[PDB]
């Protein structure tokens, strides 16, 4: 019978992790330009540059 | 798509639109370019 038999239960470690869970691919042409990502570097807490009122 | 821009172009310059001249409003308002004398510019035409 089936009892006398050895029955091995099949495993994987398919390694296949979670992500996240809202969508966040929307940067510059993604939001026409609404939204900005760059990639650039700045001094202190605060950048600020003026201009003529 | 355009953000970065070049030096004091955030200088305010207008806020209304005024692109409202000759051919923009289908020739409804006419800004022309000549001279006159005086303070008035009047022209005679029969009734």
């Amino acid at each position: 019978a089936l009892s006398d038999l050895q029955v091995f239960n099949d495993w994987a470690y398919k390694t296949m992790s979670e992500v996240l869970d809202q969508q966040v691919e929307l940067f510059n042409g993604a939001t026409r330009g609404a939204i900005i990502l760059r990639s650039a570097g700045n001094t202190g807490d605060l950048s600020e540059a003026a201009f003529w009122a």
